[PDB]
Protein backbone atom coordinates (compact mmCIF):
# COMPACT_ATOMS: atom_id res chain seq x y z
CA UNK A 1 0.00 0.00 0.00
CA UNK A 2 1.40 3.39 -1.02
CA UNK A 3 1.94 6.24 1.41
CA UNK A 4 -0.92 8.26 -0.12
CA UNK A 5 -3.35 5.35 0.28
CA UNK A 6 -2.91 5.66 4.05
CA UNK A 7 -4.04 9.29 3.67
CA UNK A 8 -7.30 8.86 1.74
CA UNK A 9 -10.87 8.51 2.89
CA UNK A 10 -13.59 8.31 0.24
CA UNK A 11 -16.63 8.71 1.05
CA UNK A 12 -19.21 8.74 0.15
CA UNK A 13 -20.93 14.71 9.08
CA UNK A 14 -20.20 15.70 11.62
CA UNK A 15 -17.17 17.78 10.67
CA UNK A 16 -16.49 18.88 14.25
CA UNK A 17 -16.42 22.27 15.96
CA UNK A 18 -13.74 24.83 16.78
CA UNK A 19 -13.18 27.10 19.80
CA UNK A 20 -12.19 30.58 18.65
CA UNK A 21 -11.38 33.65 20.75
CA UNK A 22 -11.62 37.22 19.43
CA UNK A 23 -10.25 40.33 21.15
CA UNK A 24 -9.90 43.87 19.91
CA UNK A 25 -6.96 45.34 21.81
CA UNK A 26 -7.12 49.14 22.01
CA UNK A 27 -3.70 49.15 23.60
CA UNK A 28 -2.27 47.21 20.68
CA UNK A 29 -4.48 48.65 17.94
CA UNK A 30 -5.56 45.39 16.43
CA UNK A 31 -7.54 42.18 16.54
CA UNK A 32 -6.14 39.19 18.40
CA UNK A 33 -7.51 35.90 17.05
CA UNK A 34 -7.09 32.80 19.13
CA UNK A 35 -7.30 29.30 17.77
CA UNK A 36 -7.68 27.34 20.95
CA UNK A 37 -8.78 23.81 20.13
CA UNK A 38 -11.19 21.62 18.16
CA UNK A 39 -13.34 18.63 19.12
CA UNK A 40 -14.78 15.69 17.15
CA UNK A 41 -13.14 16.48 13.82
CA UNK A 42 -13.94 14.30 10.82
CA UNK A 43 -11.26 11.65 10.10
CA UNK A 44 -9.58 12.11 6.74
CA UNK A 45 -6.98 9.34 6.96
CA UNK A 46 -7.32 5.55 6.88
CA UNK A 47 -6.10 5.25 10.47
CA UNK A 48 -9.38 6.89 11.51
CA UNK A 49 -7.61 10.11 12.50
CA UNK A 50 -6.52 13.43 10.92
CA UNK A 51 -3.51 15.74 11.06
CA UNK A 52 -5.28 19.02 11.66
CA UNK A 53 -4.14 22.56 11.21
CA UNK A 54 -6.10 25.80 10.82
CA UNK A 55 -5.76 28.61 8.31
CA UNK A 56 -7.06 32.15 8.79
CA UNK A 57 -7.72 34.71 6.10
CA UNK A 58 -8.99 38.21 6.89
CA UNK A 59 -10.97 39.47 3.91
CA UNK A 60 -11.07 41.38 1.86
CA UNK A 61 0.40 38.19 2.94
CA UNK A 62 -0.44 39.97 6.16
CA UNK A 63 -4.03 38.79 5.67
CA UNK A 64 -3.25 35.11 6.27
CA UNK A 65 -2.13 32.98 9.16
CA UNK A 66 -1.85 29.29 9.92
CA UNK A 67 -1.38 27.14 12.98
CA UNK A 68 1.06 24.29 13.42
CA UNK A 69 -0.05 20.77 12.46
CA UNK A 70 -1.22 18.34 15.12
CA UNK A 71 -0.54 14.68 14.29
CA UNK A 72 -3.11 11.91 14.49
CA UNK A 73 -5.90 13.53 16.47
CA UNK A 74 -9.59 14.40 16.09
CA UNK A 75 -9.35 16.70 19.12
CA UNK A 76 -6.38 18.99 18.60
CA UNK A 77 -5.29 21.62 21.11
CA UNK A 78 -3.59 24.54 19.38
CA UNK A 79 -3.53 27.47 21.83
CA UNK A 80 -2.19 29.84 19.19
CA UNK A 81 -2.91 33.58 18.78
CA UNK A 82 -2.60 35.75 15.67
CA UNK A 83 -2.65 39.50 15.28
CA UNK A 84 -4.11 41.82 12.69
CA UNK A 85 -3.07 45.50 12.63
CA UNK A 86 -6.36 47.28 11.96
CA UNK A 87 -8.24 50.31 13.27
CA UNK A 88 -11.38 49.40 15.19
CA UNK A 89 -13.28 51.57 12.71
CA UNK A 90 -12.25 49.26 9.87
CA UNK A 91 -12.87 45.88 11.52
CA UNK A 92 -16.56 45.87 10.66
CA UNK A 93 -15.66 45.91 6.96
CA UNK A 94 -13.90 42.54 7.17
CA UNK A 95 -14.70 38.83 7.21
CA UNK A 96 -12.53 36.26 8.98
CA UNK A 97 -12.40 32.99 7.05
CA UNK A 98 -11.39 30.06 9.26
CA UNK A 99 -10.78 26.62 7.72
CA UNK A 100 -9.54 23.34 9.17
CA UNK A 101 -7.45 20.96 7.09
CA UNK A 102 -6.05 17.46 7.39
CA UNK A 103 -2.36 17.52 6.41
CA UNK A 104 -1.34 14.68 4.02
CA UNK A 105 2.23 13.97 2.87
CA UNK A 106 1.76 12.05 -0.37
CA UNK A 107 -1.28 13.91 -1.70
CA UNK A 108 -3.28 17.17 -1.49
CA UNK A 109 -4.38 18.15 2.01
CA UNK A 110 -7.96 17.08 2.94
CA UNK A 111 -10.59 19.74 3.76
CA UNK A 112 -12.35 19.14 7.06
CA UNK A 113 -14.56 22.21 7.43
CA UNK A 114 -14.71 25.94 7.96
CA UNK A 115 -16.64 28.88 9.36
CA UNK A 116 -16.63 32.53 8.40
CA UNK A 117 -17.09 35.24 11.03
CA UNK A 118 -18.10 38.81 10.19
CA UNK A 119 -20.97 41.32 10.13
CA UNK A 120 -22.17 39.62 6.97
CA UNK A 121 -22.29 36.22 8.65
CA UNK A 122 -25.45 34.67 10.09
CA UNK A 123 -26.36 33.11 13.44
CA UNK A 124 -23.73 32.44 16.09
CA UNK A 125 -21.00 33.41 13.59
CA UNK A 126 -22.39 36.89 13.33
CA UNK A 127 -23.11 37.11 17.06
CA UNK A 128 -19.53 36.27 17.96
CA UNK A 129 -18.20 38.90 15.59
CA UNK A 130 -20.56 41.65 16.71
CA UNK A 131 -19.86 40.85 20.33
CA UNK A 132 -16.13 41.36 19.77
CA UNK A 133 -16.95 44.58 17.96
CA UNK A 134 -19.28 45.86 20.65
CA UNK A 135 -16.85 44.97 23.46
CA UNK A 136 -13.26 46.18 23.15
CA UNK A 137 -10.52 44.80 25.39
CA UNK A 138 -12.72 41.83 26.18
CA UNK A 139 -11.74 38.32 25.05
CA UNK A 140 -14.80 36.79 23.47
CA UNK A 141 -14.77 33.07 22.84
CA UNK A 142 -17.27 30.85 21.08
CA UNK A 143 -17.54 27.30 19.70
CA UNK A 144 -18.41 27.20 15.99
CA UNK A 145 -19.65 24.17 14.08
CA UNK A 146 -17.48 23.44 11.08
CA UNK A 147 -19.39 23.57 7.82
CA UNK A 148 -18.81 22.67 4.18
CA UNK A 149 -17.33 26.05 3.15
CA1 LIG B 1 -6.02 12.52 4.48
CA1 LIG C 1 -3.34 13.26 7.10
Amino acid sequence: MALYEEEQVERIEERGKILVSLMYSTQQGGLIVGIIRCVHLAAMDANGYSDPFVKLWLKPKKAKHKTQIKKKTLNPEFNEEFFYDIKHSDLAKKSLDISVWDYDIGKSNDYIGGCQLGISAKGERLKHWYECLKNKDKKIERWHQLQNE
